[PDB]
């Protein structure tokens, strides 16, 4: 199976409709029950797969709290991993609220999504996972990037693993300008699976 | 013959204690969690200013809190036309403050370290003292535009506050990205904080 090929099934793993409902029985101190609804919105000019994606706590899904463009696409073959998954910021997000449900002439664009692509957020890069492994694929966010980078903000990590059918951990964290979490979960990934 | 010193004082007090948002959760749970509140004195100030440190936990993780936070209530100055002033600053090392008010004064960040160690500005809110007639005893928000925020994708964030009797705390605290969407913080309303 080649790069692309592993972009797909990555992608595919990331569509649908998906709640953290298991994982909020288990361990309700630390989880609630997030629904995660996807679709794909576009495709680049680099073969890149864009993907729309909504959270929302499960009693009110049609009012979700984070909207977000994916770009799933493989790894150039210079670089090592498989998949790169990078995650984007939309311009006006009310536009695309409840975007999966709503027809395609009453929602925007493909022209339209590939400008409302707003602020980089994250990149990962994913790999195989081995035989014997839980997941299908893993990465995280670079733990290094290039010199005088950092602009002394407040910036995210994200952990990414795709498991099989269409699973999808997620631990999306926020930090502060002296490295304090300021959001997101604090034990661990939440953990998406299919309705 | 109430001074704006007087007031703050009243605003510094309510602000103080345990509470909870337990009774708004259990009422609207669609858009509301328990979230507890702890509070208490940590400086005073040669300005007049009371330093308090306040967190908020999930309720089922009291000893993980989500926020920690250092408010400076102060009379507001005479240039200005509003009663008290409240400014919400971050914590520069937030795990040496975890569950500051359960701990002794001499065995946690002394007063002139909590000024010093103080971090970067977040919000200033000039609270009003209500007429009568009103829930409120005093009320305020951020000016319009906010505050600079990067959270998730924000640009700036908005404070509401309202002080009411018997120590009832009403906080809105919401993140909006540049075109003016909500990004963090509760959708549809402030948060009602209550004594337990």
């Amino acid at each position: 199976t080649t790069r692309r090929d592993h972009a797909r099934v990555v992608s595919r793993s990331l569509t649908g409709e998906k709640f953290t409902r298991e994982q909020a029985s288990r361990d309700p101190d630390n989880y609630f029950n997030i629904r995660m609804l996807s679709c794909p919105a576009a495709e680049m000019v680099d073969g890149s797969e864009v993907l729309y994606l909504e959270q929302a706590f499960w009693r009110t899904p049609q009012k979700p709290f984070r909207q977000r463009l994916y770009m799933v696409k493989p790894c150039p073959k210079e670089l090592k991993c498989d998949v790169e998954v990078s995650s984007y910021a939309i311009r006006d997000a009310e536009e695309y609220k409840n975007f999966c449900d709503r027809p395609k002439d009453q929602r925007p664009l493909p022209e339209e999504v590939i400008g409302d692509i707003g602020e980089h957020l994250t990149t990962i890069h994913l790999n195989c996972c081995d035989r014997g492994k839980r997941c299908l694929y893993e990465g995280s966010t670079s733990p290094g990037g290039f010199p005088n980078s950092w602009n002394g903000a407040s910036y995210c990590t994200s952990d990414l693993a795709v498991l099989k059918n269409n699973e999808i951990h997620l631990w999306d964290r926020g930090f502060d300008e002296n490295r304090n979490q300021v959001w997101g979960p604090k034990e661990g990934p939440y953990e998406f699976k299919p309705a």
